């Protein structure tokens, strides 16, 4: 076999070049057909044009920020320097500054839309001002973090609710994921018949997950999750000056669960400092994971609150975590440790599917059985409550009236007006002692309810609220925390990093706080910037 | 945050007094409900003053006890001094008493019920004779435990058999049970859909067992089943002379599975005798569990019944257990070792429940698969031997056929008449060739066939049996006790004990046999003091 | 208990005599029945009888070879040495021979069926020849076993499909299966209702799996499984000259799964060479298992033909293995050691049923869950593609169109015509990146279709094609050959052999390519000897 070992040494003197070549002629036939579908017809070609035109522009600036990091670097440090000088009194003007503009929209915008909406403002400052109160430690309190956060959110919500852009954008973004939705029904009917919809939640829904769950791990291994993450978490780090670590984190929660997100860096979790440990457990709490995000959707839940939340939650988790438990070591972690995420152990794309097809089994499995459970307890509840009340001639009594009558005055802070702040106590209670799936069930009940148009009063008792009143739910609701959810998270990161189990359980429990205050600061500014229709 | 150090110092100081006057404040605002329920009607009201009554009196008892354990000890320390002095001839006349007594109950009640009765009497002399003929250590036998476990279930069958208050007790108690298992059919309907009835079994009957795994854990937590499991312990232990390893699982096994009671005692697994861990595994074969109690009941069983036996099966278990296997050795543990039980990794109500929840997913999915694979094979051998008896003319034989004239002996020592012996042997051989599960449901279905009111004889067949048979067949199947059982029973408590793995393997033949001894000894008191109708 | 020791001493001083007594008396039990059925009839008893004669003429064949191994072995030598001395000269005689039959049979028998079957000659050569030129060692090739594996495929097809005995015998055991799959439909019904025919894939045909790896189980506890792989091991090491090792492995890859077939032999995979590895994964990719059977056959595939593709996958996976990666080295494993096979640990039968149905939960879940997952992928790279195509006017584009242009020479090769290669392309991209179930639920669509006789062509699209090329892509498709597969095959088999990962990943890739060679050789086989309708 002469020729083949002159082709086999042949193949390793120019192997750079050779592969190099292959990935050149596959590019340069996808730009072929790009334009030729482009010359047939541009408006029907358009958005894979945009598509392309996107995908070019990233590629040549991240190379171009890899290559001449140092000279940008340097070019902007004059500029720095310049700042740090006069920093000392600009400080003053720049604060004012902002100072006057939130004055000028609270009387301008807040004012003009109503009551309800300052209330949401005073609601704001009134969770901010109760975690300085418990915090940690009360006096090492580093407060830029805090107020980036919070602005971050106002941009976003501004961005995303109040200009025709970005409305746009989010509203195309959640048809996109209704769409994709649909394709699951192509495996539910084989396996499960053509009868698949004589259960809808079994058959139906959950296979979504199944199904999203692939595409995410797929997506993994490709690489762009970890592209978007490592993006978002820098604009985080600069603006907020939190750690890599947490930074990091936070960024990932938005699209993963709260039990995958921290493997994004599992070799320095024994190294990292207890507030960095707070805020991963916050920003778990504090998001949902892609997932079960159809499951939400097939209810009746709107797409692009969802994914509004779902973004806005990360600041709030960061300012919130370091609000209530500030930094008082000095973090070991460094930016290239952190951004490097290792992929998982798969080979090609198909045995990425393979894998978090198998993942889900067990994802299902609980959600079905904890459901299940959960519902029985509540029917359980709700007759030994009536069986109790009917001593008294009270035989009404229920888990939902002692929920609304408890939990009214959290959302009347969010700036839910009176009557419907009771409803959505009871959604709250189902949230805290349940999970988030019985809430979301009983949310798209009042939504199809209203949709229907029948009356909003039967027998003096009201049977769905209003459409700013279900939006702010819906910001209210994104999040895993339930008191149930303390135990897995603790088992879980123990088991990532068992030296550290004793810190890990003493934050806990306020992480789990906290993750609902900062879901609690999303449906607030949500609340303020939407109108009464 | 001067003042926060103050009020954190004022906490630490008082923290005794402060959380025993919150709890003061609580136990008082019950103590108004119900008073203040009792005053508006009493009547309506008597069932909550009457669980407030004893549970108050349970705990000052508790807390009396606790208290004065050493007065009251040496206060009844001459007694048993004095009784230990005239034992000697004070021993033959209470023998002969207790003799006098069996012998009149036999022929003023017993023979007046008819022949049917005495000849459970006999069975029950026999089945112990075997046990003692093929026993371990023949010689080396401790008699007291085996004469109180029989006296101890002849007891319990007088109080809830022949006694209206007994009767109505049990009656009351299986009531509430049948009610506590409908509220799964909330959960079943939402994740299955309204037309959760069109798969019964494993859309209905299997979320019953997920409510009660649930309801199980959360009672272990709060510690209600460790405070029964000590009350009955110590009754059996003072009574019979157990070891109280022994005596704390047999307990334990009336509501847990074979698998999970010996955790219970974990620690001390690796220090007891070959007796006790002959004890341990005959208490799991002779016994069910609480979680599987539900479907039982669902398929049509008396609920009544079930929980006599239960009851009745650890006094049996213990006994046969003695009697089969002694002891020769010397118990290490002791008494307060034995009663300590360590409540599980929960930090709260919730998080158990989603722990019981959890854990229920093996037992289903075992359960149904084992289920498909047993009537499978069921079928395939009938088929086979039809096939095989059609060379003779014979084509009807069947595994029925076979158990009918294999087990006779053992159905008609219990006390079944000649006719129905037949019938009851069939469902013996389905549970121990298969699991309890398919026995229960023959049962059923004699049972329903009865209630419908068909004709008893078809073509010369039996159709149905008497009510007093299917009570006695109620008893004898109330076991975890079949074939394949015993190895994941040897596997699970190998790996509780990995060092005596030599010695599990030894006594697990003679446990399960034991276990169905136990089992037909229950059945035969059962038998000797009901009627024929 | 002096009796019950005398008894004791007697047991143990002829504990030989007493059981082989015992096993006598069975064994004349059984006689009689036999003897006495054939007196009454019979041609009613023969099957009984013929079962018996097999049995007892095995069982004395077995004792025989056991006993007089060294005297046969001795008899045979000289014969044995004479062959040696006149082989010098012998082999071109036999080897001319050989060439001349294979040219007599492709003159009178191929180019009488046609073309057709001649195509499928040429392509036997060629993938032999592509093999060949890409193997690992081209110089180190051992072509004893290359030729005899195809010899046993050839022979093998010749008695199975052109002759009536052999045709008749696989006709018969493939109705047996048939018959044996329809036995779950009793716990199906059960556990899933009457209305378990709703869902027909999930509640019927996934049981099946569960029954088979019951009985499989049960086979292996009884012996059955091993005596038969021995059989049929020894067979193709006396021909093909391979190690013991490859041999047993690809003998029991017949009935067993890629990931359990290994565990046949599980000390000794530390000491395999790196050619044994490769030929132990190539065997697992060119096989299925019998679990999964009785799925393919619900569909409506074959029954007889994938029978006799699963026995020819054995010599054609060997065969490639030893040609793709040949031996350089020295096997240290004997045949006595790889013979040896060490049962599971079940006590008894009935346990072994109970770990065969457990261990199938896993199995039908991930098959489930992979279907929901790549069906779902399908159709959304269809709608993708369709959007693609739609700019050039041609919105026709899919998956199966460019596989369909794509795997055409493949099949061509194979002996398909040319219409309907397009056809088998669909099928062969359908298991080359999702799994076979996909694939064979596509061709029992178009066996259906077919079956009813609707028009072969609507709109000018093909509906059904031959059955001749329906029994080719059945050959085809045997196997567990797919990307995905490739990442569990490794990790299992790292888990076995820890210390070999680095071996183990080396050759997988490698195994997969050979294991889909192996079944187009065993296709282009079956093409060769089958005619055209
Ligand atoms: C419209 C809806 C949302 C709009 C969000 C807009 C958010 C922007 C709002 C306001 C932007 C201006 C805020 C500047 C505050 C100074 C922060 C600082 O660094 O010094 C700290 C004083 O920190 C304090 O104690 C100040 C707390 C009260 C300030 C209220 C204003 C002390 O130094 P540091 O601890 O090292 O830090
Ligand atoms: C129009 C609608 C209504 C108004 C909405 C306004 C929304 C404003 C949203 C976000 C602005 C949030 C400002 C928070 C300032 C934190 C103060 C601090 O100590 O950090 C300082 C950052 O230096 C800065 O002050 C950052 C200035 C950013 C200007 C934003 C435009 C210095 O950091 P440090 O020395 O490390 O300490
Ligand atoms: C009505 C239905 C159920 C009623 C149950 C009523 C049960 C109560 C029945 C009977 C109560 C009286 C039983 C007393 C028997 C003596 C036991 C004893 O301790 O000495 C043992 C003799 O042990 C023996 O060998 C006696 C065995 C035969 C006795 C039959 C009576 C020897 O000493 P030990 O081994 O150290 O003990
Ligand atoms: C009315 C219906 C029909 C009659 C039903 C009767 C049901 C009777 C049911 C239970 C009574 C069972 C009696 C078993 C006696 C065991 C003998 C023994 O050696 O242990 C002795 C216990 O000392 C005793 O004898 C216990 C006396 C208990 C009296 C019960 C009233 C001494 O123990 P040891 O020295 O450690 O040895
Ligand atoms: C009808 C459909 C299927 C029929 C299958 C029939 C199969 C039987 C077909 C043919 C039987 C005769 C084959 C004998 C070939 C010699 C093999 C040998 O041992 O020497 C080798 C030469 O090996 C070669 O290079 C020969 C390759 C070309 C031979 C084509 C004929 C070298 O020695 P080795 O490496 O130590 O070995
Ligand atoms: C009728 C239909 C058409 C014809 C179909 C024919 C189907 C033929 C099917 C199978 C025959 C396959 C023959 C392959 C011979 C391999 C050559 C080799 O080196 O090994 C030699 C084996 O010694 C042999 O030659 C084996 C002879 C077997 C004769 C079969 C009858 C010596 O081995 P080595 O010294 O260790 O090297
Ligand atoms: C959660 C993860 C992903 C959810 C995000 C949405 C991804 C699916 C959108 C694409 C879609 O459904 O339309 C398809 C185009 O699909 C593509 O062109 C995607 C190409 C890659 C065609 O559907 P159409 O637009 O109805 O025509
Ligand atoms: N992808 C994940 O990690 C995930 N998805 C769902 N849940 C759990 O399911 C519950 C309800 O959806 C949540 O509270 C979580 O505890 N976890
Ligand atoms: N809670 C438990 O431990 C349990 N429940 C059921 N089973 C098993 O299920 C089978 C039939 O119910 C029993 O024989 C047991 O082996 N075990
Ligand atoms: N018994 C087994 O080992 C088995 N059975 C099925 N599969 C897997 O299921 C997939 C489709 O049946 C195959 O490719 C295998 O990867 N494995
Ligand atoms: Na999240
Ligand atoms: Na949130
Ligand atoms: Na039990
Ligand atoms: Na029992
Ligand atoms: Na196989
Ligand atoms: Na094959």
């Amino acid at each position: 076999e002469r020729m083949c070992g002159r082709m086999s040494d042949f193949c390793r003197e120019h192997k750079t070049t050779l592969r190099y070549i292959i990935w050149g002629i596959l590019i340069a036939g996808y730009l072929a057909l790009v334009i030729a579908a482009c010359v047939m017809n541009f408006h029907r070609a358009l958005p894979l044009f945009v598509i392309t035109v996107v995908a070019i522009f990233f590629v040549v600036w991240d190379h171009l920020m890899a290559k001449y990091e140092s000279q940008i670097a340097r070019f902007l440090s004059p500029g720095q320097r310049l700042l740090d000088s006069h920093w000392f009194w600009l400080k003053w003007v720049i604060w004012g500054c902002l100072i006057l503009g939130v004055i000028l929209w609270l009387v301008f915008d807040t004012a003009k839309l109503g009551q309800q909406q300052l209330v949401s403002f005073g609601g704001l400052i009134i969770y901010t001002s109760l975690t300085f109160l418990f915090s940690k430690h009360p006096t090492k309190v580093y407060w830029r973090p805090v107020f980036w956060g919070i602005g971050l959110q106002f941009l976003l919500g501004l961005l995303i609710l109040r200009t025709e852009p970005g409305f746009m954008a989010f509203d195309w973004l959640g048809k996109q994921v209704q769409t994709f939705l649909g394709y699951s029904d192509a495996g539910a009917s084989f396996v499960f018949g053509e009868k698949y919809t004589d259960h809808f939640f079994a058959f139906k829904v959950l296979p979504i997950v199944i199904f999203f769950s692939t595409v995410m791990s797929m997506l993994y291994y490709l690489g762009l999750m970890q592209w978007i993450i490592r993006k978002v978490g820098w604009v985080m780090l600069v603006t907020m000056g939190t750690s890599p670590v947490e930074s990091v984190v936070a960024s990932g929660n938005i699209f993963i669960g709260q039990t995958e997100s921290p493997l994004l860096v599992r070799p320095y979790l024994p190294y990292v400092t207890k507030s960095e440990l707070h805020a991963i457990m916050t920003a778990g709490f504090s998001t949902i994971a892609g997932s079960v995000l159809g499951a939400y959707i097939s209810f009746g839940v709107s797409s692009s609150h969802l994914l509004t939340a779902s973004v806005m939650s990360a600041p709030a988790a960061l300012a919130i975590s370091k609000l209530f438990w500030p930094e008082t070591e000095t973090p070991k972690i460094n930016l290239k440790n952190a951004m490097k995420m290792e992929s998982g152990d798969s080979r090609n794309l198909l045995e990425a599917a393979t894998q978090g097809a198998s993942s889900s089994i067990s994802l299902v499995a609980n959600i079905a059985v904890n459901l299940i459970a959960f519902l029985a307890l509540l029917s359980f509840m709700n007759s030994a409550l009536s069986w109790l009340g009917n001593m008294f001639d009270y035989p009404q009594l229920s888990f939902e009236v002692i929920c609304s009558y408890v939990f009214m005055p959290f959302a009347f802070m969010m700036g839910v007006d009176w009557q419907d702040s009771f409803m959505v106590a009871k959604l709250i209670g189902y949230k805290t002692f349940f999970n988030e799936f019985v809430a979301y069930q009983q949310l798209s009940k009042l939504i199809s309810l209203r949709q229907v148009g029948g009356p909003k009063f039967v027998d003096g008792v009201q049977q769905y609220m209003s459409m700013r009143s279900e939006a702010i739910s819906t910001y209210a609701l994104c999040g895993f925390a339930n008191f149930g959810s303390l135990g897995i998270v603790i088992g879980g990161l123990t088991s990532m990093a068992p030296s550290r189990k004793r810190d890990i359980t003493a934050g806990a429990m306020r992480a789990l706080i906290a993750g609902t205050i900062a879901c609690f600061l999303t449906a607030c500014i949500a609340g303020m910037l939407t109108n009464t229709p």
